[PDB]
C-alpha cells in the first residue's frame, strides 16, 4: 500500500523540519517569513503568496515585466505615470544599470492588495499583445509594411529590446563609398534584426507572465478558499 | 467637464441597448446567455466568465492548449487518462481532424467548478514549461547536445508542432547517390526545423494563455467580490 497519502508532519511543521539533518531547501526559514513583501491580501484577508515567491525568485524577470509596465502606461496615455516613472531615486550619481525599476520592484513586492495587482497585470499584459500584434503585421508579408499604430510601436519596443541606438561591421572598409550600397540593403536586415530581438525578448516574458499569472491566480483560488471560513 | 463618469444605461441593460440603432455586436444577446458553458463557480456562487467567453472567441487557440494538456498527462504519468482520452468519438468514419480534441474542447467548456478549472490551467502550464525548458536546451550550444528528458520531450513535441512524420525536395536527383552525403548535412537541419516549428508554436500557445488565464484571473476576482455579498 502507498506510504504517501497526505500525512507529511514535516510539510506540516516546516520551520522544524528546517532544523532536520536533510533539509536541502537554498535558504531556510525563508519560506515562513510573513509580511507584505511574501503576501497579497483580498478584504484584509491575507495568504502567503506564490506571486510574491515568483517575484523573489526571478527579480531580473520581474524588471522585464516592470518595463512593459511602463510601455503600457504611455501607450494608454497614463501621461503623469510615465513622466514621473523614474523620479525619487535620491542619486546623483550612476549605481545599478535597472535603478528605477529595481526601486519599482520593491514597491511591487511591497503590494498586497488583489486589486492593485490586478492592474499591474493588466497593464502588463495589455503590452504583451501589442507587441506580438506588432510581430504579426511585421511577418504578414515578406516586403515590410506596418500599420500606422504598429510604426509607433514597433520604434518603442525596439527601445527595450533592441537594436539600442548607442549601444562598425557593417561599414566596408575595402571601400568606403560602397558603404551607401550596403546601407541600403541593410535597412531592411536592421529592422528584421530588431524584429527577432523584440521577438526573442516577448518569448522571455510571456514564459515570465505565463508563470507569474498562474502564481497568481493559485493565489486567488486560497483566498477564496480562506475567505469561506474567516 | 467629462461626459464618460459612470453613467452608462446602455452598460447596464445590454439587451435592450441590442434593439437599439447603433449596435454593432456581431452576434447580439451572445452576451446575456447564461448556463454552464458561459459561467464559472466557486462554492456554488456562479459568474459570467472571461474565460469561457475566450475559449468560444477562440476555438482554434483552445484545442492547441488541449493537445497540450494531453501532452501533460504523458508527462505526469497520468496512462488512464491519456489512454482513454480519444474514447467515446462514436463515429466509425472520419469527420474532422480534430475531432477528439472538439469533443474535449466541448467538456472544457461544460466545466464550471474552479477547482477543475485550475487543474486543466496547471498541467497545461506545466507542459509549457516543459517545452520552454527543451528549446533552451537545445539552443545552448551550437552543437546540439540535449539531455536525456529532453530527448524524450523533443520527440513528443515534434509530434504535435512537427516536423510531422508521414505528413522529397532533399533528394539529389541529379545523382542519386549524392543524396547519402545530403542526409548527413541535413539531419541537422531536419531538428532545427522542428525546433523552430516547436518554437513557433510555443509563441502561439503563450499568447494563447497568457490571455486565457489572465481572464480566468479577472474571472476570480469577480468571485471574490460576489462572495463576500452572498
Ligand atoms: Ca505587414
Ligand atoms: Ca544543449
Amino acid at each position: 500500500l502507498c506510504n504517501d497519502y497526505g500525512y507529511e508532519p514535516n510539510v506540516d511543521y516546516p520551520n522544524a523540519s528546517h532544523a532536520g539533518l536533510y533539509d536541502r531547501s537554498k535558504q531556510p526559514y525563508v519560506d515562513t517569513a510573513i509580511g507584505p513583501k511574501t503576501t497579497i491580501q483580498f478584504d484584509h484577508v491575507f495568504i502567503k503568496s506564490d506571486f510574491k515567491t515568483w517575484l523573489a525568485h526571478n527579480q531580473d524577470e520581474a524588471i522585464l515585466l516592470i518595463r512593459l509596465y511602463e510601455l503600457g502606461l504611455l501607450l494608454q496615455g497614463r501621461s503623469d505615470s510615465f513622466l514621473e516613472f523614474y523620479n525619487n531615486t535620491t542619486y546623483i550619481t550612476r549605481t545599478d544599470s535597472k535603478q528605477p525599476f529595481l526601486n519599482k520592484y520593491g514597491k511591487l513586492v511591497d503590494t498586497t492588495s488583489v486589486t492593485c495587482l490586478d492592474i499591474f497585470l493588466s497593464v502588463v499584459l495589455f503590452a504583451l499583445n501589442q507587441i506580438d500584434s506588432l510581430i504579426c503585421d511585421f511577418k504578414n508579408t515578406p516586403w515590410i509594411n506596418l500599420s500606422k499604430e504598429h510604426k509607433k510601436i514597433y520604434e518603442l519596443v525596439r527601445g527595450i529590446f533592441g537594436i539600442c541606438y548607442g549601444e562598425r561591421f557593417e561599414y566596408c572598409p575595402f571601400d568606403a563609398n560602397s558603404t551607401a550600397s550596403a546601407l541600403n540593403v541593410n535597412a531592411t536586415l536592421n529592422a528584421k534584426k530588431t524584429i527577432e530581438l523584440i521577438t526573442c525578448g516577448l518569448i522571455r516574458a510571456l514564459i515570465a507572465y505565463a508563470n507569474l499569472v498562474t502564481a497568481f491566480s493559485a493565489d486567488k483560488t486560497a483566498l477564496l478558499h480562506e475567505i469561506l471560513l474567516t
